[PDB]
């Protein structure tokens, strides 16, 4: 009766911290502690990185817990009952990392930290949990652990500085007064992006913001000084409106997966999040959201084929791409005749990701007991970013900011033949391609996602069965995420407010 | 009861076009 | 439902 | 560039 | 109390 994935991790982290301090990379001002599950009676053991300062004589402690799930032990499952006619049955669900980190868990962690550090009445502030995925060998993953430790220290410094109170980041200071301009570059990708711990993330459209400083006969050709600010990963999905059979049958919804800053920038502040998120709306400058749909020349993975859209069209068969006659001449005609011109913007909020502190805030703003406070905080932050007077473009009193669609998305990875990929590659188009002519199977798959009648546990069961049926037997789930839809007017108001606030971005 | 589609996705759609200096 | 978690803002 | 010097969070990266 | 622990 013992746990062996905590002591080894603690030893590795202590050695890494010693090495980093030796190389003059960090400062010996933080502590690393172990949260054993055996002597605290908690679901999962965790590692906490605590850094403390003093504010007006009151000690303040910032903590960044790291959950350590283990595959050698099984947590008890959750039972639910549903009724069908005269018979009742029991469904056995599964428990994720997110449900483990509850209020009681954080309370016990804070009490333990306060007792350990010698300060019983010290204030404790969270900095954002980040679980360490299982099936990861700690012996040969030193680089990821080092980067994660550095990022955790940076996050603790960020939250401490935010609590202390510093100058907000504003776009008025981005002028540079040196005759430079900001340019935004769009990009279409096919290989998934990677997290700080190697977790793949699906990313088809990437929007970045750079600084263009070409003044004159500039020297240092082919050399750039970290001219990059933001990066947003987006991918498009198709949704079908319930109309019986001039409006196009399908409507395109764009999902935002990851928002992050440049690698060089070591600071993360709330006003940077909105500035980075404002780049999402710029993807509609030249219908760039439709670029991944066009066929590529030479290869055909047959997973993202757009010809499947003809399965439910007036003609039963599928439209055949990869043909000599087919080109961009009638690809536009197809998109005009079967896709709505305007897209929809959605975000996949995750309470355990790197940007947990904003995903939780947006989830609270979407709906709950803390609905007014979150909206007021968001409005205050947006006012702080770029001067003020946001009331002229938006009115949070009588206008929702974020809306919850009641959809839960699993987070996992499946090992393709070549390399590990992301579980979110399976979408409506992928399912339509998988089920060639069987309309009933596609309708069942679509209902397994957003059926309001079905219990969420049953929908999750059907979604887990479909993934095994289509993708393969190598699927490995890692977490949970929730999908939300932004207000249509909010995005436009934010974009117009930033544009009027002296921000000028040029591109193709 | 059988699913038929999303009757609420069509309410939120961007009407304007991205504003860039170009 | 609408389960919530700790928030540093409030 | 100047952003890092304006905030100066402890812990060098890259 | 002590949920998720046996």
């Amino acid at each position: 009766g013992g746990d062996a994935r905590a002591s080894e991790a603690l030893t590795v982290f202590t050695r890494l911290k010693e090495q980093a301090v030796a190389q003059q990379d960090l400062a010996d001002d933080f502590s690393i502690l172990r949260f054993d599950r055996d002597q605290h009676q908690v679901g999962w053991s965790s590692l906490v990185i605590a850094k403390q300062i003093s504010l007006n004589g009151q000690p303040v402690i910032a903590v960044r817990p790291l959950i350590l799930p283990n595959n050698s032990i099984e947590l008890p499952k959750r039972k639910t009952n549903i009724v069908n006619g005269m018979q009742t049955d029991v469904i056995e669900s599964d428990i994720d990392v997110g449900t483990v980190f509850s209020a009681q868990y954080f309370n016990r962690l804070s009490t333990y930290v306060q007792n350990t550090l010698g300060k019983p009445g010290a204030k404790v502030v969270l900095a954002g949990p980040f679980p360490i995925p299982a099936d990861l060998v700690l012996k040969d993953s030193e680089l990821q652990l080092r980067n994660l430790l550095i990022k955790s220290v940076n996050a603790c410094d960020d939250i401490l500085a935010l609590h202390s109170g510093e100058r907000p980041f504003t776009i008025a200071g981005l002028k540079g007064q040196q005759g430079e301009t900001l340019a935004a570059k769009v990009d279409i990708r096919t290989q998934p992006l990677h997290d700080t711990v190697g977790n793949p993330i699906r990313a088809d459209i990437v929007v970045t913001t750079q600084r263009v400083r070409r003044n004159g006969q500039q020297e240092n050709e082919f050399y750039e000084t970290d001219v990059k600010l933001n990066q947003v990963a987006m991918f498009t999905n198709l949704e079908r409106t319930p109309q019986a059979q001039t409006p196009a049958p399908w409507v395109a919804s764009v999902v935002i997966t990851d928002v992050r800053n440049a690698d060089g920038i070591q600071a993360n502040t709330p006003e940077m999040y909105w500035f980075a998120l404002s780049n999402a709306f710029r993807s509609t400058h030249g219908h760039a959201w439709a670029r991944p749909f066009l066929p590529m020349t030479g290869v055909a993975k047959d997973m993202k084929d757009i010809g499947a859209l003809g399965w439910m069209s007036a003609l039963r068969n599928r439209i055949d791409t990869k043909a000599a006659n087919f080109d961009d001449a009638q690809f536009g005609q197809l998109m005009l005749s079967q896709v709505q011109p305007n897209p929809v913007f959605q975000i996949d909020l995750n309470r355990m990701g790197e940007t947990a502190q904003m995903d939780s805030l947006q989830l609270d703003a979407a709906g709950g007991p803390n609905a007014q406070k979150a909206a007021a905080t968001i409005i205050r932050q947006i006012n702080n970013l770029g001067g003020g007077g946001f009331e002229r473009f938006f009115d949070h009193t009588t206008q929702p900011i974020l809306e919850r669609t009641g959809q839960v998305i699993d987070l996992g990875n499946w090992f393709d033949g070549d390399e590990k990929r992301d579980r979110r590659d399976l979408d409506n188009l992928a399912a339509l391609n998988a089920a060639e002519g069987n309309e009933n199977e596609f309708w069942g798959f679509y209902g397994a996602q957003l059926n309001p009648n079905l219990h969420p546990d049953l929908r999750n069961r059907q979604s887990r069965n479909y993934d095994r049926q289509y993708l393969g037997s190598t699927v490995t789930y890692t977490g949970k995420a929730e999908r939300c839809t932004y207000n249509a007017k909010f995005i436009e108001a934010l974009d117009r407010y930033l544009a009027e606030a002296g921000l000028q971005i040029t591109m193709d």
